[PDB]
């Protein structure tokens, strides 16, 4: 059981917010920095990301955040598209996660990416791509996922 | 800060979630009532309710969570109403929680409640009811908001 | 990561304390029932009890928790000895754990149980034992460690 | 309710642990460094350090958690001294903690500090000094407190 500020809600160790209002890659990306980690000193130690996903469970979770939080925008298509922190480059395998996490997970939909160089991947929650990515375009307008600084405790 | 389950969003030690399918008062209090808190060994010791306030804080926040999540709902009116666990009875002063939780808080809006006997409240979140509760008619169908089991640890 | 009053420790959901004052088995099960977890609404919904052990590394936890706590009175021997909650009846194969969960993780030293009917058993964290239990009768005086009521949301 | 470490234990979003081995002042704070927070990325964030205390309840927690921890060793006097984090410099007044956080709460015995320049605080868990501060020289060899790096989220 995870720990998250209030209006903010949790999956394995990482805090999770779904944002309404539509906006581009990099102002979703941006909106997502206003969020951060200090030390109770005062120093900022960390910044928020768009989400990023690394494994089955993250995506299925993500998805149900999505589809559960906006049941009425569920189209039989590709439409609700939420973004995430993907970004992909020049050749199709230049995958990062902006939060610069590694790409361990391959969540796109059948035929995805496709629209590079420097397209970027969002959740598509309709019936057809059933949450997994699509790649689009960086002016895109969309809703947005955001992800608190993640951190753990090291104890060597 | 909080501890609650994925999808759950918390407040002050309780742990919410706005639910989005229309049921009747009964029936959002029953399906709240599906969530539970037994212990490790098996038995069943509590069950969810609907959401029960007890202070201007509470209220603003859950506030927030009913304007954040639905943010195309919000009228100029009342509207959108999400039912909470508030209950009237015979006199308007017969105010209960379904949780058994006690009524030291008043967040109704001014003139409310005014449909009794056997009302039930909502957060009413159209900007002129700006939040605070109304209270309607136990068969009308709206959006609700649970809470899972309150607990606290005893040390005494 | 496991949220506990403070004073307490956690370990994989549970929350323990290790007591300093020497009771015997009885009365160290009843200091342990002193701490509760109760309904927000007010109703006490169950108790604290003996530490129960379900696993080599819930045991290794425990055994560190009393070594590291305790590194004074640790003998080349069996002592420190430390009560758990578990019990021992007629047959040595009898045995209950006090808070009612299941006897799923075998922690007896070689030999051990041995003063039966109606032994105890405690974690024994001198070199020798190296914190396996040991059964010792109900009126021997130790220290003793107790667990806060364990429990978990059901959402099913 | 706050979430630590196992062995760790909370109060008020910071994590202690009571560490039993005797060191000197500059080693102690060293073997506070050795815990941290890093992002899951994998780069180190912050240390933890020798606990620094800010209010009433901040210090009669700490106090506790040493009279209970070390029970045995309560004398009528000020022993047990243990570490936290406060250094005295040239003045009396150049009070600085070793986390950084600000001085902004007293709980120095009535006389303390005396032993400056260049002198460091220890909870006095005697009777007499009844947990509250006494300055001692760095090169004394004590137990310690850490706390684990202090942080929370900004949302602004
Ligand atoms: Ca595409
Ligand atoms: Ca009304
Ligand atoms: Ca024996
Ligand atoms: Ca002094």
């Amino acid at each position: 059981l995870t720990s998250c500020p209030p209006l903010w809600t949790g999956f394995n160790g990482k805090c999770f917010r779904l944002f309404h209002n539509h906006l581009n890659f990099d102002n979703a990306e941006n909106a997502c920095r206003q969020f951060g980690l200090a030390s109770c000193s005062g120093d900022e130690l960390a910044t928020g990301h768009l989400a990023s996903i690394h494994s089955a469970e993250s995506q299925a979770f993500l998805t149900e955040l999505v589809k559960t939080s906006l049941p009425d925008l569920i189209t039989g298509g590709w439409a609700p598209q939420v973004y995430i922190g993907m970004k992909v480059g020049s050749t199709n395998s230049d995958q990062t996660w902006t939060d610069g996490s590694s790409v361990d997970y391959d969540g796109w939909v059948s035929g995805e990416p496709n629209n590079g160089p420097n397209s970027r991947g969002a959740i598509a929650a309709g019936d057809y791509s059933r949450g997994f990515w699509a790649d689009v375009y960086s002016n895109n307008n969309f809703k947005y996922i955001c992800q608190l600084p993640c951190v753990h405790y090291t104890l060597e």
